[PDB]
């Protein structure tokens, strides 16, 4: 395998995996680091995203994946830092061939509108002149989203179950009651996503025996982190959610180390675990800054022609004349 | 002045504005184009966003401007690509230190549920789990929008007047009744945002004798087809009907005759501005700047220079204070025992 | 094809060459190193032609392994033209090249102007490092074997072997000595142009390339346009200018007053695919964090060796780890 | 202060030094690490280049620091990864307008054909056909490099002393006599360049109490052991034998105890720092920085600073038209009339 990864540029083994650390920073994007966003790929064609927060979108965009194949996102909470840029996978894909609605599992809260489901409906209606203006010209089949919200409070029980993939969640202590952990379980592997939390008596359990562990780490201090993947024994630990600059980082590592010896990736955007049986590989990926959407399906729509249009006349009646400036091009464009 | 621009380094005069594209691109993103997004600042002190498109908070960061300085966003319209980045604005501004609500000014519709008072009303119902937490430990006085709708068919009409600056608001032709371009005057300079638009009567008027005029630019049909793999009909009406062309700004520019012109909302690729410039330069003579992220103007009485900024990749960090910022007591905790009860 | 090129990562057809600009710019500067390519032939045979200082680390992240890139040819002797055969000759030689560099190259009017003086005084510059790696390392691999050819020859073969020609001829460039030169190979032409003033020559012998370097900027944009109106080739390429949002975008104007073909305005990690049916155009995506790929009297003085310091309480516990 | 260093901006105080790393990597060439070169910069205006690697050409440039003010330079050793750019900031330097000679400070070896007045002889041979072309147009009194060729076997003697400024040289052990490391003494400050050395009972002694130590700092037996696939026989050896460990490293620091260390002369990596930083960290527990390009360490009475450049993509101007600069007429065309006849 070459040391940097390309994507798509590799095949995934049958029993093989690949994590992409799509977003790793703190509750603003910046510039070198976009919010927590994770891609998950399994050797069965399978593909998943574990929170997708401010500024995420460009870096899943750079793995050149259609979007028909990114339709399943897992949300840990409702921190802006962990699902900001589902507004952009939802625009987006539904300007880029996404055929499908999007699916959503997020946790529950202790009352309705603390809730997944109450936030993504809301969402939904704050781009309404977005959705009813492009559904005017577009068959809107793929502006739904299907949420479906799990209990906060289950101790490491399933919420999906399909193709030989379960993900299970447990709760997490960040903010207030809602947020969660998952384990993703395929084909003999384990991967655990920790979302944020302080240090609980859940993820030290639920979590053992991790092909890849991941957890918050800056809230849960670097000698907790160490303390709770020392009592996990994860095959390869990853510690991400704190700015990745020549002074703390350091630090982190040695805090850590304390107790915990094991493999251990201190998580950067667009770096990348290859899981198979005999390894837990770590590489960067590099990808295109100057990224397009890659076809896939780009599979029909068929509009309804029913729908009102958006415009007045008002409106219309301001078109400027530019049939010249434009002669020459269109003229030579059609041969 | 140095050929760069570096973030907090310069002191803007009196007479002089700065503007930073702070996003260029598309919905489609990408690191090196964050979708719409300015950053204008005046030499008396006032400082304005107008557009917050998705991924932009990131260069917005790289300015060096404190959140509590940059609490006033104007919206041309309401696609992701023009205001996705409000919310983390909206959140990250809040803890980095702004001690006041967010006044956003923004287009009406047709009718409500079209409108940019809708439209913020139900973000901030989206991101409730999000306040709610946050109101417990942080003042949820700077956790508050304050929209100030205005009606999108006014023509040319001041919707914001305070400290010498006025915006006024003029109609675009663009997916559906409410988009807009603004026109930002100050101490006898124009600064025209076009926003989204395909050719209309409105801007060539209104634009006129601008200092800087801002408008979308878009890839040719050919760059459509090379990428989208359009067939010569999709691509073709983009150009013809829907969008501004490249050759339709370089018409639309040499009406508004302003002191420098800026195409926007381009992909700004090897393989693709060479045509684009192109395209403009078959009817459009005057100074030009084909935008990217990062692009700032310099707007005097004797120039409008263009440079790049060379900025950090600086994020604001956490402004945990007394101030504004004390929480109302009152509040409910967020937590049930349940969860308290599982620290290791 | 990917929208983007990822080096290491495609198969090269029989019939398909690939061209990589490893440096497009001036004398050296970050987004922009100074003036190299490399050409892989799908019959398995890959060049260099010209390594300007700061070529070298794009050159490294194309993930070609050294025995690969042996063999090197030189438009002229200015820096920005061949500075880093240096750090070609050591580092390939680290990186395990087991041959020596094969370096073609023009002559000069006189001895001292050529290829060969050149090449020669380059190696006795690096005596030092020569003569310590030596020590321990086998030193075949540091000889640089030169062939100089005629910088006054019109067109004439400088290289024949495995199917590939290379021909050269004069350019007018500071003094005698810069040529052009066009590889053929399976039908294909490509013009590596170097450095010139509008010249007699070019217009004649890059006639009908499947992709035709020429420096544009001496050659004005302008006469640049007027050259490859004339050349006709399948895709031209301007390069030796700086790609600042500003005066590329006029250079860009001043070649479509003349020449309307394919056109690339080169920058750094740009790359053509030529087959029968296209000439394409990508830019290569490659790590900023590039790594080697795999494919005698001592020099201390007892007084130097009587200097080191004693670090065993030091190195003891990762040594009793590493061991194990 | 500002927390990034944008090249230009500041003014340097009267008691200050300002260093950056122009480069910090190895003899395997990549975009993120030129080969090693030092810029250091004294508040009495004067400044210096210790080391010149392949490739720093890049960073220096994007100091915004004129040709003219980089005349002196200092090398450690003869290797292609600390004096490569040399030729290029010959020829670099004098079109861009350079009016003196290059001035060149270097050990000898333990004969003529081992020394850097050798070397850079032959260097100006090898580029012979570029002197003499430029020098038709140029004056050629900026082409000349004065050469200071001295003992490398010196302990801490004094090479160069002017302005108040000092450089003692003292011997390295790596691959055969001649490596030397540099302390530059100004205005009661020390700054230690290491260069490439085993550990040695030299620098320990000579680099006590220096404000800024930089050191040479191997990668890991098991870090060559993964890229390089080496035995563990050959791996364990270099970081035992022929380099400085990160163990040894912060052994020497140890024992140095600076107001500041500087590890260089590793690939800084998202894979490759964390088990370097611990192994220094296993010996030495003081102020540390692990040296990437563009790295800036500001020395004051009361800090050591390190921050990040963020610098421009600058090229020098091109000097064009001066007086010291005007070309000697005696000298011959290097144009024969066949080349010239050539012109379209
Ligand atoms: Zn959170
Ligand atoms: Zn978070
Ligand atoms: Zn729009
Ligand atoms: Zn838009
Ligand atoms: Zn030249
Ligand atoms: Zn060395
Ligand atoms: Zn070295």
């Amino acid at each position: 395998k070459r040391y940097v990864y390309y994507p798509g540029s590799e095949e995934l083994g049958p029993d093989e995996i690949r994590v992409i650390a799509c977003g790793t920073g703190m509750p603003t994007a910046r510039r070198a680091q976009a919010a927590a966003a994770w891609v998950v790929e399994l050797g069965n064609g399978d593909k998943f995203i574990v929170d997708i927060g401010s500024g995420s979108m460009a870096n899943i965009q750079s793995l050149m994946i259609p979007a028909n194949y990114l339709t399943k996102i897992f949300l840990t909470h409702l921190h802006t830092d962990h699902w900001g840029d589902l507004v952009s996978m939802w625009a987006g894909g539904w300007t880029a061939g996404r055929t499908d609605p999007l699916e959503v599992w997020g946790p529950s809260g202790s009352r309705e509108d603390m809730g997944t489901k109450y936030a993504v409906e809301h969402m939904l209606k704050a781009y309404n002149w977005d959705y009813m203006t492009r559904a005017v010209t577009i068959n809107p089949r793929p502006g739904d989203i299907n949420v479906h919200e799990f209990d906060y409070r289950a101790l490491n029980e399933v919420v999906y179950q399909e193709n030989g993939v379960t993900f299970r969640s447990w709760p997490c202590i960040h903010a207030g009651d809602g947020p969660v952990s998952f384990a993703l379980e395929w084909n003999g592997y384990k991967v655990v996503f920790g979302g944020d939390t302080a240090p609980n008596i859940w993820y030290p359990e639920y979590a053992k025996g991790a092909d890849l562990a991941i957890h918050e780490c800056w809230a849960t201090s670097a000698q907790s982190f160490g303390q709770i993947m020392n009592m996990v024994q994860p095959r390869h630990a990853v510690a991400y959610h704190f700015f990745n600059d020549d002074d703390t980082r350091y630090d982190i590592y040695t805090g850590v180390r304390e107790n915990y010896a094991g493999p251990l990736s201190m998580a950067t955007d667009m770096m990348v675990w290859n899981i198979t049986r005999d390894a837990v590989t770590e590489r960067m990926a590099v990808s295109p800054d100057h990224a397009w959407d890659v076809a896939g399906p780009s599979e029909d729509l068929a509009p309804d022609r029913n729908r009102a249009s958006e415009y007045t006349q008002y409106i219309l009646d301001g078109r400027l004349n530019v049939d010249e400036a434009n002669a020459h091009w269109k003229q030579e464009f059609m041969g």
